[PDB]
């Protein structure tokens, strides 16, 4: 029927898109990865030769460094750290900066995610719908001062998304002393609920315990961006769902 | 109105849930984190004292080890690695095992995610609807051999989810030599599109290049679990959306 043809076309398009993306990523990153691996191997070989580090102790040092990486940013299991972890869990971001080490803790986290994901999704959908209604009312008032089409709403939403991304990138560049492009990429990754974890905020000089205002601003910005993303998805994506 | 009261109640419930989760996580993980940090500091101090490692070179060693961690699993930017990265990107998992190192690569990844997320969501929704229809038909045929209620469908979906999770956990425990509970936790994390990245498959002894069958099975299992999760969300969660 129509549904079978539609889903077959969707599957074929998804497979072709995946193949094209994999080919482009390989062709763009193979040489860079090879050069980085060669440089790292040369550096580690030189360091091992200079310090005469035993092979057996090298694995222990690597394990210790890997396990102590989250602890180098301070205490990640305080009230602020626990709140950040809960926010990441409920939003399905998965930064990976801190993970439970207890089986009971893992089970509690699983139950927490199960009981919290639908509630967060419903709240985000409602907030996005309310924001869309408010934006439509504001646009109508502006037009009266100076009917609304779907293209105008789409353009307004895209402009709002771009402005929010630019504001977040500028704020993160000013706070964490990051590059503008890097801050923009990190903001885009955070707002898409992907969570690569390469760039994690509130992980420098113990900012989670000495800068409550920065933490509050980051939480507010994350919530606002998530609401904007949900509103945009409702405006453009949810229409093709049912 | 009703919508304002509903969204205010949702926000209050979400805030209370976040506070409770943060309090429980802190009370459960503070002592464990303190003990782990103390043990790691003692071990690193002992190693530094034994090897007389200079403080300046310690930072260089830490940076080299952190940068070379993905490369220890083999070549992560081959065809299989690029396909895995694209699959993680389109599914918003964000494992974080491999990340782009080029600005052009980052921009391409951002555009890829933007152009692929709605398509993947639509395909998953259609596949979940088709699976729900097939399950309803199978249940009707079974009942005839031996009308259907919503509670029966919910129970069948929950049982299917539990069976899929158990099968995935058993397969991952048999393949990667992981614990049953750890495999179950990793499967749950992967199927919820959260992606902590603590446990990543296809990262041992170069399995991405020597075991094509294992990679294909992992891809099929991930797709099947994502389809099951989408079908369950459509059955129980999507009803409260609109
Ligand atoms: C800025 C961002 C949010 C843009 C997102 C783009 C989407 C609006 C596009 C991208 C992929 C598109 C889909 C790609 C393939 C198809 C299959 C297509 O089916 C057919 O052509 C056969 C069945 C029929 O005749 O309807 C129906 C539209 C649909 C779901 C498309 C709907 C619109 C989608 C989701
Ligand atoms: C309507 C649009 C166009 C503009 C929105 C206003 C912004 C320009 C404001 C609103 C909130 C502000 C932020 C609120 C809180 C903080 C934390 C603040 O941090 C501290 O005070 C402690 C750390 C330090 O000493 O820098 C630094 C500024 C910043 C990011 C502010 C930067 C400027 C922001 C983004
Ligand atoms: C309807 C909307 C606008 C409600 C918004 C609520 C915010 C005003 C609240 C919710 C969560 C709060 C945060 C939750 C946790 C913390 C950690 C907390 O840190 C500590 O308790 C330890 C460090 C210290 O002693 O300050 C400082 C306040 C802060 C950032 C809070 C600041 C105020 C926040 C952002
Ligand atoms: C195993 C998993 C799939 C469980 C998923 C649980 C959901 C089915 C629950 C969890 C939170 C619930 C929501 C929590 C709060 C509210 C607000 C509530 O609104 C009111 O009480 C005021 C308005 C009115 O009177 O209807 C309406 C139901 C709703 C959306 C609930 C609908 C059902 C939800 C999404
Ligand atoms: C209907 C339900 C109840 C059962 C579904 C059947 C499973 C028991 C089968 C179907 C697919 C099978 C998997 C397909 C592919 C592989 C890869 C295979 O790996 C290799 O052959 C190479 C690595 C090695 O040497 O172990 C190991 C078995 C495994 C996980 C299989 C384990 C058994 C599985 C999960
Ligand atoms: C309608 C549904 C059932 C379609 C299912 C398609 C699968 C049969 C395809 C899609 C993606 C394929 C995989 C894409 C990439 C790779 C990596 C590839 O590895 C290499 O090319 C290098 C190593 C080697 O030389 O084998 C081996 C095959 C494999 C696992 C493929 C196996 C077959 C897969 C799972
Ligand atoms: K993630
Ligand atoms: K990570
Ligand atoms: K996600
Ligand atoms: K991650
Ligand atoms: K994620």
């Amino acid at each position: 029927k129509r549904q079978n043809v539609r889903t077959l076309s969707l599957i074929v398009c998804t497979f072709t898109y995946l193949l094209v993306g994999a080919a482009v990523f390989d062709a763009l990153e193979s040489d860079h990865e090879m050069r980085e691996e060669e440089k790292l191997k040369a550096e580690e070989i030189r360091i091992k030769g200079k310090y005469n580090i035993s092979s057996e102790d090298y694995r222990q040092l690597e394990l210790v460094i890997l396990q102590s990486e989250p602890h180098r940013a301070g205490v990640q299991w305080k009230f602020a750290g626990s709140f950040y972890f809960a926010i990441t869990v409920i939003t399905t971001i998965g930064y990976g900066h801190a993970a439970p080490g207890t089986d009971a803790g893992k089970a509690f986290c699983m139950f927490y995610a199960v009981l919290g994901i639908p509630l967060t999704l419903v709240m985000f959908q409602s907030l996005g719908e309310r924001m869309n209604t408010f934006v439509r009312y504001l646009l109508k008032r502006i037009k009266k001062c100076c009917d609304v089409s779907m293209e105008n709403m789409v353009t307004v939403g895209f402009f709002s998304c771009m402005g929010t991304l630019c504001i977040g990138a500028a704020a993160f560049s000013q706070c964490e002393e990051w590059s503008f492009f890097h801050a923009y990429y990190y903001c885009f990754i955070t707002l898409t609920t992907i969570g690569f974890g390469d760039y994690v905020a509130l992980q420098t000089k113990g900012a989670l315990q000495k800068k409550p205002l920065y933490v509050a601003f980051s939480f507010m910005y994350i919530l606002v961006g998530l609401t904007v993303i949900g509103a945009f998805l409702n405006l453009v994506v949810l229409r093709f769902l049912t």
